[PDB]
């Protein structure tokens, strides 16, 4: 964390900009120079703007967006911001990675947001597993019926090539559960 630049940047842009001296607009935008200065004040003496540009442009998932001198995270916020969705229709199945410990409550009342503003879904099975493992448990992957969501009046918004958001996933819209412990 304190050694991982992209992980630290995601935290600044999604959860806690103020303690790095970073101001965000209500669309999530930060000045890259202000991000670099905030990281340097926090002890990252070697960080330069070309690092932050590369964290964004070489990110494998499209976590970040640049615009002349500014940067934002496209999704994952716990800070209230508005990010406009990308064009594109979601595929019929999306994945959500979680823990086996969370399954009984998910089965009762669905997937609900944690600290983030929205529930996040991915078209990449690999990424769903990686995300579940961050919750540090036996990983469970939920296969989510996207048109079930839309039939329930939930908008499914594309925030990056592979990541989509929704307010809530009703338990009826969970098509399949795959448990790590049974692989
Ligand atoms: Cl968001
Ligand atoms: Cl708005
Ligand atoms: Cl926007
Ligand atoms: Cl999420």
């Amino acid at each position: 964390m304190r050694v991982r630049l992209s992980k630290t940047l995601a935290g600044i842009l999604r959860h806690h900009p103020g303690r790095y001296g970073v101001r965000l607009t209500r669309e999530g935008w930060a000045r890259v120079s202000e991000v670099v200065e905030g990281l340097r004040k926090a002890g990252w003496s070697w960080v330069e703007e070309w690092h932050i540009v590369g964290v964004a442009l070489h990110d494998p998932k499209g976590r970040y967006e640049l615009r002349n001198g500014e940067i934002r995270a496209r999704y994952g916020h716990s800070i209230p911001v508005n990010v406009e969705p990308l064009p594109g229709e979601p595929p019929p199945i999306l994945y959500h990675g979680t823990t086996e410990e969370a399954l009984p409550l998910i089965m009762e009342r669905g997937i609900m947001r944690g600290r983030r503003l929205k529930v996040h879904l991915t078209s990449s099975l690999e990424d769903a597993v990686s995300t579940g493992r961050r919750h540090g448990n036996l990983v469970a992957v939920l296969l989510v019926d996207v048109e079930c969501l839309r039939r329930r009046g939930l908008k499914v918004e594309r925030m990056s090539k592979t990541v989509y958001t929704v307010d809530w996933v009703p338990p009826e819209c969970i098509a399949e559960v795959r448990r790590e412990s049974l692989g």
